[PDB]
Formats: structure tokens, sequence, C-alpha cells
């Protein structure tokens, strides 16, 4: 019924991540997204491994924003619960395999097509629900695949801001969606004006808001506490109307 | 146009002449300035007392490049601001305290905000009471010479209402948008914040929940917010109209 918080945790020590992913927790976070990725599998492996390791026995759900399924086997050997996948499966098909094998969650980010011939909102759908049948037929469940509008990736800025005016048409497929624009250009966008990324916080949690409000099901973010304590505030207006209303 | 940004001045006036910039500087559009309260068992002072504390005040900021709101429900006081050119009179009791307060508002040509306050023990729903009570003393103060235009409602979260009557409204603030007067919102901080919270915290602490609330207003339909925190606010408000104009401009 609440909107879920994931937390950013870019991999680029241990033990400040340890610490971090806790104080990451205390703020709020639902999942604890770990990345760090052209370098090679087994540079990626180096940088990721060692951290998942340390903090996959807390009490909350690591994602782990990888493509390859290399990456993202080792990591659920070792018990993540997520593969966070910029390219939905489309780099490398055995994503889904390594996935069905650990009974996992899956998100597919729009990602590609950057000269599409339709409108973008038609091309993300088609692709997007094409990568969710794959991810299916290799025996995920349904109820286990996340679409992500992929802001920030492979679209102009008409595009994006196309997608943005039309989050509840995502939403619609019924698959749960997770936005993810955090301190990104489209954010900077907002402001107006050539802001440092930690600037674009306040703007970053106004699209956490607004995205809620869609629908949207998790928001993707680096400020942990404020989008953590937006959302649950917007949680509770939009119940408390329902309520009010005897919606359901 | 965008969602105004009130910033909140409770009242030495040197003190305030700095928290003033810094609001202005946060995104502050109007800056409102009270030194009374009308929550009953709340310190009651004079009309007197009322001036010594916010003349000085106002009289030291009105130069400044934003707009300038009274928080006082006695017609004294307005006309004491309003002659330093102060532009919106804010009443606690929508002009039912003091039934002068439309005619020196229209007088000097200012703004009105009307907020709903009063009755707490009524037997019919808040809603209903509220639009009844506000449209009626807005058709006042057209009567008296504020155009429509100029005169806003303000539900008065915090104010003669059950927590009960509070959720019933904010599930329904477009109710009051729909009647077409502009609209405040004034949650900062207060109780219904702290429920939001679901914990107790120093005020400070309940600025997210009050952005949401902004958030959640504009989305409404509400045309201004009054607030402590002006910059998380205003950033936020402007983050929101940008997203709400942009799906509009989209369709
Ligand atoms: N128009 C309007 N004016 C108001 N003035 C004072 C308070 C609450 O007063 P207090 O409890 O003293 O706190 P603060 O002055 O910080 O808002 N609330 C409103 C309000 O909801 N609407
Ligand atoms: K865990
Ligand atoms: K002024
Ligand atoms: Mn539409
Ligand atoms: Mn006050
Ligand atoms: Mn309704």
């Amino acid at each position: 019924t609440k909107t879920k918080i994931m937390g950013i945790l870019n991999v680029t020590n241990v033990e400040s991540a340890v610490t971090r992913v806790k104080a990451m927790m205390d703020e709020g976070a639902d999942i604890i997204d770990v990345g760090g990725v052209m370098i090679t599998v087994e540079e990626e492996l180096n940088r990721v491994l060692p951290v998942v390791e340390a903090i996959v026995g807390f009490d909350v759900k690591i994602s782990v924003d990888t493509f390859r399924s290399e990456v993202a086997e080792a990591c659920l050997k070792l018990g993540v619960d997520i593969i966070n996948d910029q390219w939905a499966g489309l780099y490398d098909h055995r994503m889904f395999q390594v996935v069905a094998k650990y009974d996992a969650e899956i998100v597919l980010m729009h990602n590609g097509n950057g000269n599409r011939d339709e409108p973008v909102v038609e091309e993300m759908l088609t692709s997007l629900l094409a990568q969710a049948h794959q991810a299916k037929i290799a025996g995920i469940p349904s109820n286990k695949i996340w679409l992500d509008p992929g802001i920030g990736f492979a679209k102009t800025r008409n595009e994006e801001a196309e997608v943005m005016a039309r989050l509840d048409e995502l939403v619609a497929t019924e698959y749960p969606v997770l936005l993810a624009t955090s301190r990104k250009r489209f954010t900077k966008e907002m402001m107006g004006y050539d802001t440092t990324p930690v600037e674009r916080d306040e703007v970053t949690a106004a699209t956490t808001a607004y995205g809620i409000m869609k629908g949207v099901r998790a928001v993707r973010v680096h400020n942990v506490e404020l989008n953590a304590k937006l959302a649950k505030g917007i949680d509770f207006l939009k119940e408390n109307e329902n309520a009010r209303h005897n919606f359901s």
C-alpha cells in the first residue's frame, strides 16, 4: 500500500559502504540499490561483490544495478533480491534465466533505440512489454517484474517531457513502476539553470510526490530521508482521500 | 502563473529584517507578519500591544521587493499597517471578529485572506459549514468593495476542528478550490502534519510532510501556501508547477 524508497549506493571502502547502508536503512530505505558500472565483467565484480557480501545479511532488500548475467548471478548466490537492469535484458538475454533461477525481482529500464520511428511512449511501452514477456517465458513471475521509464536514457529533452506528462499510461500496464529521475538532467532543467547535483534534491522530491500521485510504486533516489519523508506524507494524503471518499 | 510562497514571520526589529531578507532569498513572494493567535488557551493581547509588536517590523520591511501580509483580526491594526503600504490582510476570523475589516481592506485596495475558524461545536459536516461561512463572508467582502479575485479562502487547518474534521477537509480541498476564490493552504508544522509523521518531532522536522501537503495541495489547485520553511517549499512548489504545466501543455 506504501511507496517503496530505493536508496542509491554507487560503488565506484566496503567499511564506508556498510556505514552508509545503515545510515540509509535509518533514513527510510526499503531497497538499497548497489551499482558500479565500459569495464570488464571481472572488474565490475571486483567492485560490487565485496560490498554485496558485507551488506546482504542486513534487514533490507538489496537491488543490484547490473546488466550482465554473470554479475547478477554471483550477486544472487549471495542472497540479493532484485536485479535492476538498465538494459531490460536486452544486453544479455541470459539475465532472465539467472533471475528466474533465484526467484528474484527484476527492473526493466527503458533504454536504447534513440532514433526511434514511433513516438517515445508507444515505443517505450512496446519495448518494455516485449521485455516483460521474455522475462516471463523464462519462468519469472508476472508480479516480480518492474518497469522503469528510464529518465536520462536514449531520449531527447522533448521526449522525456512527454514521458513525464504521461506516467499514468506506464502505470496502467499494471506492472509496478519504479521512477528514477534523481539529480538527472531532467531535474537540473526543472531548476532551470546549471545547478550542482545536490541542488537537485528538492525537484527530485517533486517528481516523487507527482509520481506517487500518478501511481508509481517505487522511487530510486540519492537523498533517502527527503524522499522517504515526502513520500510518507503523500501516501498518507491519498489514503486519507480514499478513506474520506470511501474509494478503494 | 505560479504557486505563491507566503513565508511566516512571527513577532526585535533588526532580527526580523534579517529573517525577511533570507526568506526573500529562499523564494518568498509574501512575508506574513503576525503577533497574535486565535487559539483559545493562548495569550490575548491589546490592540496597542499588537501595534508595538507589529508596526515597527512592518515599517522596516514594507520597502522590500516582496509583498507584505499582516496576520490580524482587528481593523485598527490592519489600517495602521495599510497606511504603511502593506498588501494583504490575513484574517483568522474572516472578518467576523471586526466588521469594519472589509471596509478598511477595500479602502487601501488590498487583498484579504478569509480563514475558517469558530463554531467548533457545529453539528453539520465541517466542509459544508466552512463553505457556507466562507462564501457568506466573501459575499460581504465584495459588498464592501474587495474584488473577488482578491478574496482568498483558507480552510483554517488547526482551528476549531477535530482531527476527524481536519482529515475530512484535506481530502476535499478541491471543493474549496471549486469556489473560484484563490485558495491559501496553511498547514505548516501544525498538528495535522504531526499526525502525518505518526510520531512526535520538534517543529522543524515536520517540514517534509508540510512540503507533501504543498505538493498535494498544488495538485488540488490551491494558489498559495503559508509556510515556515520557504526554501524547501518554494523549490518543491516550483517542481510541481512545472510538472503540472508540462502535463497540461502536453494534453
Ligand atoms: N490565514 C491563516 N492564518 C494563520 N495564522 C496563524 C496560524 C497558526 O498560528 P500559530 O499556532 O501561532 O503558528 P504560526 O503563526 O507559526 O502559523 N494559522 C493560520 C492559518 O492556518 N491560516
Ligand atoms: K537483506
Ligand atoms: K513591499
Ligand atoms: Mn493523459
Ligand atoms: Mn503566528
Ligand atoms: Mn472528491
